[PDB]
């Protein structure tokens, strides 16, 4: 699981 908000 990978989640990113930039």
């Amino acid at each position: 699981f990978f989640a990113a908000l930039l």
